[PDB]
């Protein structure tokens, strides 16, 4: 139902906003050449957000929502980071490189369960998720959907 959809979408948006903490930790670790999850302490769990975690190798952020939002096994949303191949007039985006000092702006792409390819402006596609998201796209912001 549309009202049910509203409740879930609002709570998913809040989880995405809480994940700013992880986007900042990934940026800090990229700037120091550290594993991307190093030192990250996720915010307190809420009634809506079960966990926020960072993949130490790729910087991918996975947000797991509670059953108030979506069923177990259908409850994850992912954010994938990338950087341009070169800062000046890039021709492509690339996944982050663990151990390399990377201080430029990181672009984050959201993927819900239905999204089968990257959809970004120039310089083009970013990486796909490392761990597949499972949250139904209809519950996520439109930029996360197929």
């Amino acid at each position: 139902s549309a009202y049910q959809d509203y409740l879930a979408r609002s709570r998913v948006g809040e989880g995405l906003a809480l994940a700013a903490s992880a986007r900042l930790a990934v940026a800090e670790n990229a700037a120091s050449g550290n594993g991307f999850s190093g030192g990250y302490v996720s915010p307190p769990a809420t009634r809506n957000v079960e966990s926020i975690r960072i993949d130490d190798d790729t910087g991918q952020i996975a947000i797991a929502f509670t059953a108030r939002v979506a069923a177990a096994g259908a409850n994850t949303l992912v954010l994938v980071p990338s950087v341009p191949d070169q800062a000046d007039t890039p021709t492509a985006r690339v996944a982050l490189s663990k151990g390399v000092i990377q201080a430029g702006t990181i672009t984050w792409e959201c993927f819900a369960g239905d999204k089968a390819s990257s959809s970004l402006p120039a310089p083009g596609a970013g990486p796909m998720p490392t761990d597949a998201p499972t949250l139904a796209g209809k519950l996520a912001p439109p930029e996360c959907r197929a």
